[PDB]
């Protein structure tokens, strides 16, 4: 009948890209896709609120609680962002971890212009925030101070395009030529190079949810994704299919 997803912004498009090929599988089911985080998404499916909870991110502690069942649908690489002007196409995992706790504050120090850092970082709740700092290797309480808070993946996106100066992180099926992602410790943003483990900062895709609540019609659609149908779209979207 009607499927209730909500949750990751990173997931949101792939989601709908799926439910778009799934309408001509199984034409009676409806999917009802709502973007909200990570965070919102995995206490909706918890509660009951949405049948299936879009997650880019490994379940937190606390969150393991509940016995949500996890399913990884692919995995995703977070990209470093900076607009496409900037002359700084390399940044080591170190200095993105100084960047973000205000130890470095000016593109000079790391070989660009003599400019302030325009920190951008995603809303508390974020499955790619979470994701980021765990991997960069910082606190959110030693998140510099001066960081701009961007509601959503896409906010984050066009913030570092209308901002010189400005630097964000996100998933690379966001990236295209508006913005530049930097190559990390000399390791280009690619599917290939996450796969290989190469590229460090990364994350599943998981579609979590109770098995007292997920409808045959819930049930169908999570099969479709994970088929060799489902699997060719999650490439299609710069993503990484479930190994
Ligand atoms: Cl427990
Ligand atoms: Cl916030």
């Amino acid at each position: 009948n009607s499927v209730s997803i909500s949750g990751s912004t990173s997931v949101g498009p792939v989601m709908e890209a799926e439910a778009e090929a799934f309408k001509t599988k199984k034409p009676d089911v409806s999917i009802e896709i709502n973007q909200i985080g990570s965070s919102a998404g995995i206490k909706n499916a918890m509660e009951g609120v949405s049948e299936i909870g879009m997650a880019s991110r490994d379940l937190k502690g606390e969150e393991k609680q509940a016995g949500l069942k996890e399913v990884e649908i692919a995995y995703d690489g977070i990209a470093l962002i900076t607009h496409k002007n900037n002359p700084v196409k390399d940044l080591t995992l170190v200095q993105i971890k100084d960047i973000y706790t205000g130890k470095i504050t000016n593109w000079k120090e790391l070989g660009g212009n003599d400019a302030p850092i325009v920190v951008v970082s995603r809303e508390d709740g974020s499955g790619t925030r979470d994701a980021f700092q765990e991997i960069v290797g910082f606190k959110a309480e030693e998140l510099t101070v001066n960081s701009q808070i961007s509601d959503g993946s896409g906010n984050i996106k066009s913030l570092v395009q209308g901002n010189e100066n400005a630097i964000g992180y996100i998933s690379f099926s966001y990236v295209d030529d508006s913005v530049s992602a930097v190559k990390v410790d000399g390791v280009e943003a690619t599917p290939e190079n996450v796969l290989n483990k190469s590229y460090k900062v990364s994350r599943p895709f998981l579609a979590v949810y109770k098995e007292e609540n997920l409808t045959e019609s819930g049930k169908s659609f999570i099969d479709f994704i994970l088929s060799e149908e489902g699997q060719d779209i999650v490439a299609k979207e710069h993503l990484i299919k479930v190994k």
